[PDB]
């Protein structure tokens, strides 16, 4: 559906603030600002390193019409582009940041509920993408949007090096497969119960595949219980076929998500906010008016 994907003008939007780089682009804060109209609209907008010619900008609109199809609550949707000599890409904008971020920030006041809701989330998320037949290949919880603090989207999709986040397979051979993202799930997990540290911290990238094949994984997270840890272990598997799937992990941390403090051991966790429905309502009538 082509109607999916805007093809915006130069002169419709601004870029406003620098919000952070990656690996494609640079990431700004911007304003879209409806032709005939009064109105600034904060937007994203990622610009691309290089220029790019008509030939390889077909290759752009090709892979943006298909991250612009997709209908899922834990999902991010590419809403815009612009054919600028160098591609300025629009989606909506999370001024909470990135998941990484936001659990680093409040690493002192995060309670075991949402770090099992989070789990959720973007299990629910990657097992829309896998049912879309999408591979995300960067799956990260810098690649986690806070929409809410209730509310996180899966982004940066689809975009065909996170060496320490790849599955073996993939640092060896290249491959990429659902059952891959399935590793960076379990790593990215890791960095929500470790508040955002940095996997194989002080370990030089060349090595990390030494590593994994010689039997060594990420450690078990202070705050994790051994069921927990197990998860993270089987995402973590030699054989991807051995690995769970992302509807099996919908399942489990949904069942530990109704009980957090049996599975989490978080010092305060008694003291910790809870998602209240008055302040749920709240958030999604200012912020989140999605279906969920
Ligand atoms: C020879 N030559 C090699 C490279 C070249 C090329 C370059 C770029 C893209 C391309 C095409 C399309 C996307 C991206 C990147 C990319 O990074 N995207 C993110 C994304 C992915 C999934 C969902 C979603 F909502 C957003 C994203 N982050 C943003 C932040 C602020 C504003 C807009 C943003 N858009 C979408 C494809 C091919 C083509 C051939
Ligand atoms: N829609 C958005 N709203 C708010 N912040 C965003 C949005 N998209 C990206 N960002 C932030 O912009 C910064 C740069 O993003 P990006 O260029 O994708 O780098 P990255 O995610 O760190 N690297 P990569 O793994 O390649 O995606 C990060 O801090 C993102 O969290
Ligand atoms: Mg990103």
């Amino acid at each position: 559906n082509q109607a999916l994907l805007r093809i915006l003008k130069e002169t419709e939007f601004k870029k406003i603030k620098v919000l952070g780089s990656g690996a494609f682009g640079t990431v700004y804060k911007g304003l879209w600002i409806p032709e005939g109209e009064k109105v600034k609209i904060p937007v994203a907008i990622k610009e691309l390193r290089e220029a790019t010619s008509p030939k390889a900008n077909k290759e752009i609109l090709d892979e943006a019409y298909v991250m612009a199809s997709v209908d899922n609550p834990h999902v991010c949707r590419l809403l815009g582009i612009c054919l600028t000599s160098t591609v300025q890409l629009i989606m909506q904008l999370m001024p909470f940041g990135c998941l990484l971020d936001y659990v680093r920030e409040h690493k002192d006041n995060i309670g075991s509920q949402y770090l099992l809701n989070w789990c959720v989330q973007i299990a629910k998320g990657m097992n829309y993408l896998e049912d879309r037949r999408l591979v995300h290949r960067d799956l990260a919880a810098r690649n986690v949007l806070v929409k809410t603090p209730q509310h996180v989207k899966i982004t940066d999709f689809g975009l065909a090096v996170p060496i320490k986040w790849m599955a073996l397979e993939s640092i060896l051979h290249r491959i990429y497969t659902h059952q891959s993202d399935v590793w960076s799930y379990g790593v990215t997990v890791w960095e929500l119960m470790t508040f955002g540290s940095k996997p194989y911290d002080g370990i030089p990238a060349s090595e990390i595949s030494s590593i994994l094949e010689k039997g060594e994984r990420l450690p078990q997270p202070p705050i994790c219980t051994i069921d927990v840890y197990m998860i993270m272990r089987k995402c973590w598997m030699i054989d991807a076929d051995s690995r769970p799937k992302f509807r099996e992990l919908i399942i489990e941390f949904s069942k530990m998500a109704r009980d957090p403090q049996r599975y989490l051991v978080i010092q305060g966790d008694e003291r910790m906010h809870l998602p209240s429905p008055t302040d749920s309502n709240f958030y999604r009538a200012l912020m989140d008016e999605e279906d969920m």
